[PDB]
């Protein structure tokens, strides 16, 4: 079997992407977060506290004649972010452009915090990371990836992020149309729970090719690239007045500038971030002072292939035996 779905970016910075996910029978559509740094699935719902829920559309439980309450069954997560969610379990069926799981889990929230409650476009998130790190206790639950896996054609997922534009999550095949050249396959450490992986090492515009190893996630649920401070450093030093402002929290640069690109090695092929992929807006109302894409990653303990970087890539998220990660450029 196979499931293809349209992702789309929330707003015009491409700060996430949502999903059309169908739960329960009837089905109840959720626009959902596909997260591969996460291992949970869960949504806004009709427990939900009522000043939490400003716009999202909700799951209902009671309405769905295949939802049944998973006895005991609690979870609560805390994300790199700050923000968290928690809540009950139910067991339904939850089906994602075509491919269906029975007796999915889906995470039902009782209590969302603040950013959750600011993103009405967001309806809650789906979990793609290795369902180790699920929080639901006191038996923990899969990820909707490793329900279907046996299913299906290829025991594969495909994300291929749009800028600016939709964008497609396959399960279960890989799409020879949809890149160029070949895909690149790169080992893949399960040990932290997530797709994590070592870089080649990166070039900034049109520089030269630095031959390091840097560690780390491939996150389609954080919006930007953080990697370690040198190359942060490398990068923003080519941008004209570009600096690092302590009281908005990053690298800001001049929003008439025309940043340069970024490069990051998978083994010995190369993906190349286009420069405007990099700007993320006034940081502001009206300033002309832009947030940057790139951050340090000192203050997080690892390093991520957030959106930023995975937009610029068609990516294999192979889970085999030994899962590995595919890149192609696009
Ligand atoms: N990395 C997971 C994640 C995704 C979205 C959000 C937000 F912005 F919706 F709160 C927080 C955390």
């Amino acid at each position: 079997s196979t499931g293809s779905a349209t992702t789309t970016p929330i707003d015009s910075l491409d700060d996430a992407y949502i999903t059309p996910v169908q739960i329960g029978t009837p089905a109840q559509t959720l626009n959902l977060d596909f997260d591969t740094g996460s291992s949970d699935l869960w949504v806004f719902s009709s427990e939900t506290t009522a000043s939490e829920v400003d716009g999202q559309t909700i799951y209902t439980p009671s309405k769905s004649t295949t939802a049944k309450l998973l006895s005991g069954a609690t979870w609560s997560i805390s994300y790199g972010d700050g923000s968290s969610s928690s809540g009950d379990v139910y067991t339904d069926t939850v089906s994602v452009g075509g491919l269906t799981v029975t007796g999915q889990a889906v995470e039902s929230a009782k209590k969302v915090s603040s950013s959750f409650t600011e993103d009405s476009t967001i309806d809650g998130l789906l979990g793609l990371a290795f369902s180790t790190l699920n929080t639901v206790s006191p038996t923990q639950q899969k990820t909707f990836f490793d329900n279907a896996k046996a299913s299906l054609d290829s025991p594969v997922f495909t994300a291929d992020l749009g800028y600016h534009a939709p964008g497609t999550y396959n399960f279960g095949f890989i799409d020879t149309t949809a890149y160029t050249g070949s895909i690149t396959y790169t080992a893949v450490s399960t040990k932290q729970g997530f797709w994590e992986w070592t870089s080649t090492g990166y070039a900034v515009g049109s520089g030269t090719f630095k031959s390091t190893s840097i560690d780390g996630i491939a996150d389609t649920g954080t919006t930007l690239l953080y990697l370690p401070a040198t190359v942060v450093s490398a990068y923003w030093a080519q941008v004209s007045g570009a600096k690092s402002s302590s009281s908005v929290g990053g690298y800001v640069f001049p929003c008439s500038a025309t940043l340069p690109s970024f490069t990051f090695g998978v083994g010995s092929a190369r993906i190349v971030i286009p420069g405007d992929y990099i700007d993320f807006g006034p940081i502001s109302t009206g300033s002309s002072s832009c947030f940057g894409g790139i951050q340090s990653s000192a203050g997080i303990g690892i390093n991520i292939f957030g959106d930023v970087a995975l937009k610029a890539a068609f990516v294999v998220f192979n889970g085999a035996t030994t899962p590995t990660l595919g890149f192609a450029s696009k």
